């Protein structure tokens, strides 16, 4: 009944050109069963929305990763927000919440936009820069680790252990087996900074050891949600300014469009979030026999989730493939969905909407004049380098 592949969602084959095999996924049924690595698999929007708005029976505390915490340790202990389950989730979900809540973004907007409207003209004055070391990741390193509130020694150790994090949800393919192999130096530092006294006053984790005191976490569970943010605050904003950068890079329409109205820029960032998708995939584990897309899957199997190709899948986006930064973007599952939806998407849009003003205002064309390569991951999608020379406005 239910469709076998042979489609490795986590080859490097797949990663350079993933959208064929993902119409692949899409049209062979609502839930396929893909025999590498012996999991279900839904790739059209209906059966991922569907997933995750189903936490009773897909749940998260088994890993959302390839490996079933119930079957194997995990390779840390487990993260209290993000493979957490109802009721457990809630508080430690409402502490992230309320620490990324809008009224924060208030006190950091302008120090986000200024630092935005200050890289911007930096880049204009070289001209030829790489959008992903000098942009992508030069911008939200320069904003996000002093939000935390992080010390400045060490700071190189974040992106390799973000890029850690999510290659660990994968598959025990050499992309994970290599990154675990290097991570004791950057798991000792990130555990470092999640302490109490490494965090400025003012800062996201002070902000977090604070909410201690209203019994909603524990003393003992604020390191676990600082390192929380430190595996996941970084990393897909840089994925996903950076892509938004090349996708104005090849739809030079679509980057006029946003010269002539700046404050299309968020939509713009939610639609470069949707048309990439910087986090691709995410597992869940069923607690009970359940059906789904005419498949009954049993209890204790992991379901994979192709969020970008439920962000375009045809059946429920018009020109999915097209990048239109007027697109209706609400609905996408870029940032999740559900009761675990990215509790630091406030965080994200205000860093993609404030770079993309700060080139709206600015900058005239974006030419890629360099070899564009790709940065392979088990569940991020992004670019290594993006060669492109800024055309002043
Ligand atoms: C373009 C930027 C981002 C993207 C595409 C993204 C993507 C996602 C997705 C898809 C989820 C759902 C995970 C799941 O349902 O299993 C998620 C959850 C989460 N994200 Fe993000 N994220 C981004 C930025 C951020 C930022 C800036 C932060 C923190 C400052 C953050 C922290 C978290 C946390 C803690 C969770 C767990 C929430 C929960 O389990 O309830 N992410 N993110
Ligand atoms: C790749 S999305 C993500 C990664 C890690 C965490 C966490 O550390 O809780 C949350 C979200």
């Amino acid at each position: 009944t239910i469709p076998h592949l042979a489609i490795d969602p986590f080859s490097l084959d797949f990663f350079d050109d993933p959208y064929p095999d993902q119409q692949t996924l899409r049209d062979a049924g609502p839930v396929v069963y893909l025999d590498k690595w012996n999991v279900y698999g839904v790739a059209r929007y209906a059966e991922v929305h569907a997933v995750l708005n189903d936490p009773t029976t897909f749940c998260s505390s088994r890993g959302v990763g390839l490996s079933d915490f119930k079957k194997e340790k995990p390779w840390r202990p487990p993260s209290l927000i993000l493979e957490a389950d109802p009721p457990a989730h809630t508080r430690p979900r409402a502490v992230l919440s309320k620490v990324l809540s809008p009224a924060t973004m208030k006190t950091i907007r302008d120090g986000f936009a200024a630092a935005a409207d200050a890289k911007v003209d930096e880049l204009l004055q070289r001209g030829c820069i790489d959008a992903i070391a000098d942009l992508a990741e030069a911008y939200p390193l320069s904003v996000f680790p002093d939000a935390m509130g992080l010390k400045q020694e060490g700071r190189e150790h974040l992106l390799p252990y973000a890029g850690l994090v999510a290659n660990a949800f994968g598959p025990p393919n050499e992309l994970r087996q290599t990154a675990i192999e290097r991570s004791a130096p950057h798991q000792a530092y990130v555990n470092e900074q999640c302490q109490r006294p490494n965090l400025a006053p003012g800062g996201f984790g002070a902000c977090i050891h604070a909410f201690t005191d209203t019994g909603e976490i524990t003393p003992d569970e604020a390191p676990l949600l600082v390192r929380s943010l430190l595996s996941a605050g970084l990393d897909t904003t840089v994925n996903g300014i950076g892509a938004a950068v090349y996708c104005l890079a090849r739809f030079p329409g679509e980057l006029q469009r946003l010269r002539s109205d700046p404050t299309l820029a968020r939509n713009a960032f939610e639609e470069a979030v949707r048309f990439e998708s910087p986090v691709q995939t995410f597992f869940r584990t069923t607690t009970r026999e359940v059906e789904l897309g005419g498949a009954v899957i049993g209890e204790g199997e992991k379901v994979l989730m192709f969020l970008g190709s439920a962000n375009r899948d045809p059946r429920r986006w018009s020109d999915p493939d097209l990048y239109d930064i007027t697109r209706k973007t609400s609905g996408h599952v870029g940032f999740g969905s559900g009761v675990h939806m990215c509790v630091g998407q406030l965080v994200a849009r205000l860093e993609g909407e404030v770079m993309l003003s700060a080139l709206a205002r600015k900058v005239a064309a974006i030419d890629i004049d360099g070899p564009v390569k790709r940065r392979f991951n088990n569940t991020l999608r992004g670019l290594e380098s993006l060669p492109v020379k800024l055309t002043p406005a």
